[PDB]
């Protein structure tokens, strides 16, 4: 009679409902564990997340409350949907866990990257991209935090972006990943649309060459990373920063930058046809208009969507979606408990 069991996958109870069976183990991010099942109502496979008590502090509770509300707020094709929510607490003293429901993917963005990939499937996961990005900005949101971790594909090509991006100590011995943020970000200087864009260029860049294009145990190595492959920025974005950071940043060897297609070599490109060729030189392109610490010169999420590597997918009902108030604030534990809690129950 009891509308829910309990399993235990790895080291997690996975207490659900009696639709979803057999759950299977698929990733793990930071916020919670996350199991394929089979769901008997929809007759159809699904992705359930596990968040354990999101309330415990700032920083669970901050996240977890703010995609809680976009996902009922925002729809894409290219964004992730909610198909349900659930705690298998009856009241808000009881109140523990919350499980998301979503519609099952094949794999994560870090096992496409693994592999190698012709013009037109990276040139259709960077055009899905795109598509969700700019509904975010359709909708007032900017991620700042774009990942392969946080974006999953299926076997036909269709790319979903999970999360929502940033706003913080964390209790936990699992790692955060900063590879992609953009300089503004790894310099604190503020943001507008097109913060995402590099993101976006990090990722393409390491579909071409299969490793981190700006790896480092912290900002310390990363900024190296990117002056060392993009060059020294120009001073007028040197002027754009606070006074301690531009100091740090001008007191820094002063390095030319490496050309394009010397961090991108020919080899790594399918270059055996001239179609190929010349796809080769359009990806190369985008990477030099996306892959720019100054903002102010960094191409648009608009002007990549018309880029010609990019626009062979272009379709007026994909691009622009409708544009669907601002609940930031700091709360107690118990606060965030019942914000959470109400959230679920909807
Ligand atoms: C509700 O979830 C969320 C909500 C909000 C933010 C994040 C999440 N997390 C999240 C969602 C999904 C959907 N798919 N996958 C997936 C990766 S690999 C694979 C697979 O191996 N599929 C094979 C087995 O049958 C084909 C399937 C996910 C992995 C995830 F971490």
């Amino acid at each position: 009679d009891n509308q829910f069991y309990s399993v235990e996958v790895g080291d997690s109870t996975f207490t659900v409902l009696k639709r979803y069976q057999n759950l299977k183990p698929i990733g793990s991010g930071a916020q919670g564990i996350v199991c394929a099942a089979y769901d008997a109502v929809l007759d159809r496979n699904v992705a359930i997340k596990k968040l354990s008590r999101p309330f415990q502090n700032q920083t669970h509770a901050k996240r977890a409350y703010r995609e809680l509300v976009l996902m009922k707020c925002v729809n894409h094709k290219n964004i992730i949907s909610l198909l349900n929510v659930f705690t298998p607490q009856k009241t808000l003293e009881e109140f523990q866990d919350v499980y998301l429901v979503m519609e099952l993917m094949d794999a994560n963005l870090c096992q496409v990257i693994q592999m190698e990939l012709d013009h037109e499937r990276m040139s259709y996961l960077l055009y899905q991209m795109l598509c969700g990005i700019k509904h975010l900005h359709s909708a007032g949101i900017i991620h700042r935090d774009l990942k392969p971790s946080n974006i999953v594909v299926k076997s036909d090509c269709t790319l979903k972006i999970l999360d929502f991006g940033l706003a913080s100590f964390m209790m936990t011995p699992y790692v955060v990943t900063r590879y992609y943020r953009a300089p503004e970000v790894i310099l604190g200087m503020g943001y507008k649309e097109n913060v995402d864009i590099w993101s976006v260029g990090c990722i393409m860049g390491e579909m071409v060459r299969h490793k981190i294009l700006f790896p480092g145990r912290d900002y310390i190595d990363q900024w190296n990373k990117v002056i060392e492959q993009l060059g020294t920025p120009c001073p007028e974005f040197m002027k754009k920063l606070q006074p301690t950071v531009r100091n740090y940043v001008e007191n820094r060897p002063k390095y030319a930058g490496l050309t394009f297609p010397k961090l991108f070599p020919d080899s790594l490109f399918p270059a055996d046809s001239e179609h190929n060729k010349l796809k080769a030189s359009q990806a190369r392109d985008l990477l030099s208009k996306m892959l720019v610490i100054d903002p102010a010169k960094r191409i648009s999420v608009d002007d990549a969507l018309q880029h010609p590597y990019i626009n062979v997918w272009y379709d007026p009902a994909e691009v622009e979606a409708p544009p669907p108030q601002l609940d930031e604030r700091e709360h107690t534990i118990e606060e965030w408990k019942e914000l959470i809690y109400k959230e679920v129950m909807n």
